[PDB]
């Protein structure tokens, strides 16, 4: 079943922080067996939401999910940070011709403010969110989202097995990191993705199996693998 984010008073004007709508949403959508959370159109403003068994965003043409400029609104230290994120579920999955912006700039100046205040200690890259990030997660299905302008890393795979990523489409934005971080995955197909930036989009702890990478490419049609 397909439940429309309006339903769950997820407001797409822009303002509105719905972190803890869009939370609700994905555990209420997770605990009646699954389906599928449906963003139609406009601007969806979020911090970081935790994806559970079962469940599928969809971030359909037109629609954007939008970073808050506020570090304190994102996972912060320690596995998984990102405006997407999975820890340890199965099953699930992020689909549609929409758009995830991570306002690289305006938060990675809210993380900065914090470190140079000491309310925080570290680097920026210890609390800039990536777009998505998985950790021993099974059964992961990516697809045709355009992944735009992430605060750290675009994509982390970590621990994670039978990881598909189809038709994605990364923007660097302001960016200079890496798009893709993977690590001890088992089973990772990524078929027609398109990386907007010129250098090598991939860092790799070498500590994969299964990977296989078709038509992967950056702007000058070099392969990615």
């Amino acid at each position: 079943k397909d439940y429309q984010v309006a339903m769950f008073g997820i407001k797409s004007d822009g303002v509105t922080l719905n972190t803890r709508s869009i939370q609700r949403a994905v555990d209420y959508i997770s605990e009646q067996g699954g389906g599928r959370l449906i963003f139609y159109v406009g601007r969806y403003l979020t911090g970081s939401i935790e994806l559970k068994s079962n469940v599928t965003i969809r971030i359909e043409e037109g629609a954007v999910l939008v970073a808050v400029p506020s570090v304190y609104d994102f996972k912060g230290v320690g596995g998984c940070n990102a405006i997407i994120y999975a820890d340890k579920q199965k099953n699930i999955g992020i689909g549609g011709k929409g758009i995830i912006d991570g306002r690289s700039i305006a938060v990675r100046a809210s993380v900065e403010e914090q470190l140079q205040k000491g309310h925080i200690e570290g680097n920026v890259s210890d609390y800039a969110p990536a777009l998505i990030c998985m950790e021993g997660c099974e059964d992961v299905k990516i697809e045709q989202v355009t992944l735009q302008d992430a605060a750290n890393v675009a994509e982390i795979y970590k621990d994670c097995h039978n990881v598909t990523v189809d038709k994605v489409v990364v923007n660097a934005g302001a960016s200079d990191r890496k798009a893709i971080s993977i690590s001890g995955c088992d089973g990772v197909k990524m078929t027609d993705c398109y990386f907007n930036m010129a250098g090598n989009p991939l860092e790799s702890a070498g500590t994969s199996r299964n990977l296989i990478f078709t038509n992967c490419i950056t702007p000058d049609g070099k392969a990615v693998s």
